[PDB]
């Protein structure tokens, strides 16, 4: 697909004229079939945007994070084989982990061969799972030796290529372990240095690639490392340090590296042509002998030039100590370069972090930026927190949260949360949110409400995120972490939540709904979401079981309460709805359900006593079963007595009359009265059906009618008064789902059908109407067995019978085939064609089907003539046709054949079929035993809630209580205590103390599992292996350790390039800088811009002769008056009306050119734009004389130079001459568009002349204290 | 193939065999190191 673009956009060069390019395809090497490097060509100049697009969007290479540049050498060199291993290891450690791009001249010659051995020696050890080591390479297209192996205008995409390097010469080869190839063409096949400008321009361009991607405009870091190099190698390093963007790191091994590493110990003024000559002589010792002496002056001067900047240079120092690998050294030297730059301020630390964020690496950054000395503030880490959340890097978020970011300060405003929802990676939740937007927070909340359930209330409300819908910061971060299926963020989020158990179960329900809805992305939803949901289930069980061991009487209140965070739903309902079989089987919740179902009367009282108390009502008032109220009163009195006895050496009182009326409301009582009424219904229906039936209705049948309709009315009122009552058909969909409801649904219909037929009052219909009602009595008897499913003993018995129902029909079919076959054979053999179809079916299907169940001696009922009659076609009165006879009273067919056939038939029928049918059930029964315990507990809740919402009276009188409930309902007042022991709303202080208690219990739990995980064997072996692996390497290194036994010259006027021209100044060392010494070959070129022996430069030699951009020779003066005053009225800080130029954006001084013999008032009016010089006229006698003398600058020559006189006029606290000057302070001079009294300081990181003047100004003011 | 090589070097029955070999190398070497100091 790329071939359409790559043959339409990219040109080439030939003959210089241009043409559309060629040579495109992916080079694959014959050795290891694990590489496939792409090859593309390009011209000397190619569109920069197209180059970056081809590098970024085309070849699927991800975004660049760090650009590192290995350069130098190109021929060969040898490392003493100790530094090379550290070098190869570190240069891959850094690139691998920071998604870096490393570039090199890609040709198997010298330095790139070492990079290739690095990539090859690592690429087997990692396995290349993800994040490949992107290594980009630059090589000219003419100088490849075996060029014909891929040249084609339509390309050759799976091209094979073999290595050859015997054809060396002007031609060169191509390397082995790279991954990406860019090829440049200059048109001349016999050219080597055609790739320099494209490299330098591309790197300097690309440095600005990371702009507009994030919150702040900080440019990407670029580094150039050179191990060994020729003469040209220094020039790229100088052009880089002049570009002032990269750091440059050097090592010990190389020749030119040893040159710079030796000069880096000596001072910059101590560098001399003779001293550098004496140093370089004992460095190469081939080229030191073969030195070109017409350029060595430039060499000495250039090294003296590049050692002037002492903070963009770092060196390895011959592996001193063990400063780890080279990975950090580069990474720290990048930051050390990064601090001293154009920005002065808070921004150094501010900019500095964001680099640590963008790299996945945390250790270096953490140590440097989080030193003990430094102070912080929880406001100033917010942008780094935000970028660390969106980029989904967990450990860095944990580090920022441990060190002083409070979650409560971070989500103070709604806008931050709105923006944080705008960066989800793609998931099923994101697709559903995209469907809903066809982002304000309400669109989130509607989708969350649909996920969680229709019953709960909406979480967020628009423009009320400040303090229903109360604000906790915790659930917002936890929910945002949960819905994108990210484990390492969610495990941090759960430790932040105020309340815990409700949150964990809510996340469980969200994930199981999101899994059972999606179903298309099979791997993700099938594995990750279900594993995560079971994990948060396990966390919830652990926290609750830790709370239950401490003191259970607050644990139940924790289990009941309404949680206002999650939408005023309780906690038990969430676990109940989400099909969490494991949480609901925990012992404390079962004890809660037993204590509820057990009613007012206290638990642990045996059923025999309970039923006998139901038999005689006053035995309760006498006291035969214990009660909760008196047991608690006795226990409280016993606890009080125990406390009094330990010192020595609230609870309601009990009612007397309402004892009984409180007894008659517990569900254990109503279940027994309802089952008594159910036997009563069976009795009444039998006695009406068998005895009391008539053509006219009796009073018994009317009692039957009303009692049936009372059952129907109580079922309907227990529909609409349940929880989740708002809305329609949800409880209907809940109810119709299962098998046992079908029976009631059939029976209530068929009963009414029977009543219609019964009242229809016809001759023949009345019979069928009695028939249907006699059928329905079977169903009304059949649904009692489901009522006897409640008990634990009979609970799992019925499900095993329910499970194996299906196989019996297919088995019966298989047997019926065999019996029909036997019957048709038997009747066909010894009987002629019979015209009677009823006799055919009765002797063909029935008689064999009746044969198989009789006893085998009884079954042989075989003689010729007992009851069959056949002289006639078919004696009608129940006589089958006779068997056909040969002799008189003799079967032509032998009777023993019938015997033998019947023996084989019943032998196959009995032992071979039904024992298989039996054998199915025993194996299944043995197999099904393990998983039963839970489902029964879930059904145990499914029962209990019904009877707690049923009127107390038995079902014969449930009509009157239903009428009383409706008459209460039409009263228009509704404040029910319906489920007043399920939904509980707490007071304020009880809730606060309770949540703090359970948070303390959670913080106990997590420490418990961390101490119990680090005691297992399967962890501790993995620890000992790592410690042995560290101790082994170290010993080798230890063995190896034993095995090894001011600013006097001007520095701005000696720029090797003159400013704003093409001429080059003469190279001037530091020793021969002054006029005292004499240089013998000293011959500077004379180039005035656009009598040169009139004056001499007082600083020294400059290598520049003439008047270089100056109106006169010699001293050029410029006075710099400083208009200063106080910042505040309290004299806390100082300030000066400095300029800030629109071209340079720098806080520069306000001083123009002072001419020789210039009046200060007129020059002040020119430099300040005095529309009112009376304020300066009263202030002509202010202070002056800060500094005066020679100023180093790039413009200085041997004839002209620049001198200056610094003046500082600081007024009083009021500064009465500053109002008129501040009113006329505008964009007057048209270069400084802002111009105000910026606050002064002791800043030595300012303009070079002004830094010393401000340092003297602070030395004047603040040294008094 | 990379998946099974990374999942084979995480089992216990391999990693014990690795630690035994590294302990056996570190023991011999210490004796030789003692001898090196032992020669003055």
């Amino acid at each position: 697909s790329l071939a359409s673009w790559i043959k339409e956009n990219i040109k080439k060069k030939e003959c210089v004229r241009e043409t559309p390019t060629d040579a495109f395809g992916d080079i694959s090497f014959g050795g290891l079939g694990q590489k496939t490097g792409k090859y593309v060509r390009v011209s000397s100049d190619t569109s920069c945007e197209n180059l970056y697009q081809l590098m970024t969007e085309q070849w699927k290479l991800r975004s660049p994070n760090l650009l590192i540049s290995v350069t130098g050498g190109a021929k060969n060199f040898y490392i003493k084989t100790h530094l090379k291993d550290k070098f190869r290891r570190g240069l891959i450690k850094v690139a691998q982990t920071t998604g870096a791009w490393i570039l090199t001249g890609g040709t198997h010659a010298g330095v790139m061969k070492h990079v290739g051995m690095a990539v090859r020696d690592y690429t087997l050890s990692s396995g290349s799972m993800e994040g490949q080591i992107v290594v980009i390479g630059v090589a000219p297209w003419g100088v490849i030796h075996n060029r014909s192996t891929l040249i084609h205008p339509e390309g050759r995409f799976p091209a094979y290529y073999s290595l050859d390097e015997q054809g060396q010469g002007r031609l060169s080869c191509l390397d082995i372990n790279h991954t990406h190839f860019l090829l440049v063409d200059d048109g001349t096949q016999g050219h080597y240095g055609v790739e320099i400008e494209l490299r330098a321009r591309l790197e300097k361009l690309i440095s600005k690639l990371s702009l507009g991607n994030r919150e702040s405009g900080v440019t990407i870091p670029v580094v150039c490392v050179v191990l060994d190099g020729g003469p040209g190698t220094l020039n790229t390093i100088y052009n880089s340090m002049l570009n002032h963007t990269p750091c440059v790191v050097l090592e010990g091994s190389g020749r030119l590296a040893d040159v710079i590493a030796h000069v880096a110990s000596v001072p910059v003024s101590k560098v001399t042509m003779a001293l550098i000559n004496r140093l370089l002589k004992r460095f190469f010792m081939q080229e030191y002998k073969n030195f070109t002496e017409l350029q060595i002056i430039e060499w000495t001067k250039k090294i003296q030039d590049i050692l002037r900047m002492p903070h963009l240079l770092t060196v390895f120092r011959i592996d001193e100590d063990k400063n780890y690998d080279v990975d950090v050294a580069i990474l720290q030297a990048l930051l050390k370069a990064s601090r001293s730059d154009e920005h002065a301020g808070r921004h150094c630390w501010e900019r500095q972090l964001e680099l640590a964020v963008a790299w996945n690496r945390v250790d270096i950054a953490e140590s440097e930026i989080f030193t003990e000395e430094s102070q912080w503030t929880s406001s100033d880490l917010h942008p780094a927190m935000f970028s660390a959340l969106v980029g989904d890097k967990p450990e860095f978020v944990r580090l920022l949260l441990e060190n002083g970011v409070c979650v409560r300060e971070f989500l103070e405003r709604e806008e931050t949360l709105c923006e944080l929802y705008s960066h989800l990676p793609s998931c099923f939740f994101l697709r559903k949110l995209a469907k809903r937007v066809q982002v304000c927070l309400s669109h989130v909340s509607e989708e969350v409400r649909h996920l969680l359930g229709s019953f709960t209330q909406p979480l967020y409300i628009a423009s009320r995120y400040k303090p229903d819908t109360v604000w906790d910061p915790g659930r917002d971060l936890f929910l945002w972490a949960v819905v994108q299926n990210n484990r390492e963020l969610a495990e941090i989020g759960w430790e932040q939540c105020r309340d815990c158990i409700a949150a964990a179960l809510a996340a469980s329900k969200i994930l199981r709904k999101l899994a059972q809805e999606s179903g298309e992305d099979d791997s993700e939803e099938a594995t990750e979401m279900l594993e995560l949901a079971n994990h948060y289930e396990k966390q919830a069980i652990g926290v609750f079981s830790e709370c239950h061991s401490w003191d259970a009487q607050r644990a139940q209140k924790l289990l009941i309460r309404i949680s206002p965070s999650w939408g005023r739903s309780t906690c038990l309902w969430l676990a109940l709805e989400a099909h969490d079989k494991s949480f609901i089987a925990h012992s404390g919740v079962q004890a809660l359900l037993t204590q509820i179902w057990c009613g007012e009367l206290s638990v642990d009282n045996p059923h025999w006593k309970v039923l006998l108390c139901m038999i005689f009502f006053p035995l309760i008032y006498t006291g035969f079963l214990t009660f909760r109220r008196d047991e608690d009163i006795q226990r409280q009195a016993e606890r009080t007595e125990q406390q009094k006895l330990a010192m020595e050496s609230e609870l309601k009182p009990l009612n007397c009359s309402s004892r009984l009326m409180s007894f008659l409301k517990s569900p254990q009582v109503k279940f027994y009265w309802n089952i008594a009424s159910y036997f009563g219904f069976l009795w009444l229906f039998a006695v009406v059906l068998m005895i009391d039936f008539q053509t006219s209705p009796s009073w018994r049948e009317l009692l039957l009618y009303v009692w049936l309709t009372s059952l129907v009315c109580e079922e309907i009122r227990q529909l609409y008064h349940d929880f989740d009552g708002s809305g329609f058909r949800r409880k209907a969909k809940m109810y119709i789902k299962d098998l046992w409801n079908i029976l009631d649904v059939l029976s209530i219909v068929l009963f009414i059908a029977g009543l219609i037929c019964r009242l229809q009052a016809s001759d023949t219909v009345f019979y069928i109407g009695k028939v249907i009602l006699c059928i329905d009595f079977i169903i009304f008897c059949l649904r009692l067995m489901a009522i006897f499913s409640i008990s634990r003993t009979l609970g799992p018995k019925i499900i095993i019978v329910r499970r194996m129902m299906l196989d019996l029909f297919f088995f019966m079919f298989l047997l019926s085939i065999w019996v029909v076959a036997y019957g048709v054979a038997k009747q066909g053999i010894l009987i002629e064609n019979e015209e009677r179809l009823n006799w055919i079916i009765r002797g063909a299907v029935y008689e064999p089907y009746i044969t198989i169940f009789g006893n085998f001696p009884t079954n042989i009922d075989n003689t010729l003539f007992d009851i069959s009659s056949c002289s006639v076609n078919a004696s009608d009165p129940l006589k089958p046709k006779c068997p056909m006879l040969n002799a008189d009273n003799t079967p032509v067919f032998p009777e023993w054949l019938t015997i033998m056939m019947l023996c084989v038939y019943l032998l196959f029928a009995n032992i071979l079929l039904l024992n298989l049918l039996i054998a199915i059930f025993n194996y299944t029964f043995q197999e099904v035993q393990d998983n039963t315990d839970t489902i029964w507990k879930f059904q145990r809740y499914e029962l209990i809630k019904e009877y707690h919402s049923r009127p107390a009276l038995p079902p014969p009188f449930i009509l009157l209580s239903h009428l009383i409930l409706f008459i209460r309902g039409v009263f228009l007042r509704d404040l029910p205590q319906r489920h007043k022991n399920f939904r509980q709303e707490l007071e304020q202080t009880e809730e606060e103390e309770l949540l703090s208690w359970e948070a303390y219990m959670k913080d106990n739990y997590l420490a418990s599992t961390r101490q119990d995980e680090s005691q297992s064997v399967e962890h501790r072996i993995h620890d000992t292996a790592e410690k042995v692996g560290a101790m082994s390497e170290l010993l080798e290194r230890e063995q190896e350790m034993v095995s090894a036994t001011e600013e006097a010259p001007h520095m701005f006027a000696r720029q090797l390039q003159y400013p704003d021209s093409t001429v080059r100044r003469f190279p001037v060392p530091e020793e021969k800088v002054s006029w005292e010494v004499n240089f013998s070959p000293y011959q500077p070129p004379v180039y005035n811009q656009q009598a040169l022996d009139k004056h001499r430069n007082p600083g020294g030699r400059t290598g520049i002769r003439g008047k270089g951009a100056l109106n006169t020779l010699g001293p050029n003066h410029i006075l710099h008056p400083i208009f200063t005053r106080w910042r505040d009225a309290e004299h806390k800080v100082l300030e000066f009306l400095a300029v800030w130029e629109d071209a340079e954006k720098r806080w520069a001084l306000l001083g123009g050119p002072a001419q020789p013999d210039e009046p200060l008032a007129q020059v002040l009016e020119r430099i300040l734009g005095k529309k009112l010089n009376e304020k300066t006229k009263t202030l002509l006698k202010a202070g002056e004389e800060v500094y005066k003398g020679y100023v180093d600058d790039s413009r200085n020559t041997d004839n002209a130079w620049v001198e200056t006189s610094i003046i500082t006029l600081h007024c009083d606290k009021n500064t009465p001459l500053m109002a008129d000057l501040n009113h006329m302070v505008e964009s007057s001079l048209s270069s400084h568009q802002p111009l105000q009294w910026r606050e002064v300081s002791s800043d030595a990181c300012r303009c070079s002349y002004q830094r010393e003047a401000l340092r003297q100004i602070a030395h004047h003011h603040n040294t008094y204290f």
